[PDB]
């Protein structure tokens, strides 16, 4: 039972691709992790210049 849609203009757009770049980071954090990652600097390194990038990409920022 949904409740509260957020879609009424082009966020309804928005909303979707707020899912791409949580799927993405996830699978990139583990990824990194078992990559052979064992340091905060790195991991935040590399992820937070993926989540910029998606976002940049997805028109979000």
């Amino acid at each position: 039972g949904s409740s509260g849609s957020s879609g009424n203009g082009m966020d309804e757009e928005q909303r979707q691709k707020r899912r791409r770049i949580e799927v993405a980071l996830i699978e990139y954090r583990e990824t990194l992790e078992e990559q052979g990652m064992k340091n905060p600097e790195e991991i935040e390194r590399k992820v937070e210049i993926n989540r910029k990038r998606l976002e940049v990409d997805y028109g979000l920022s």
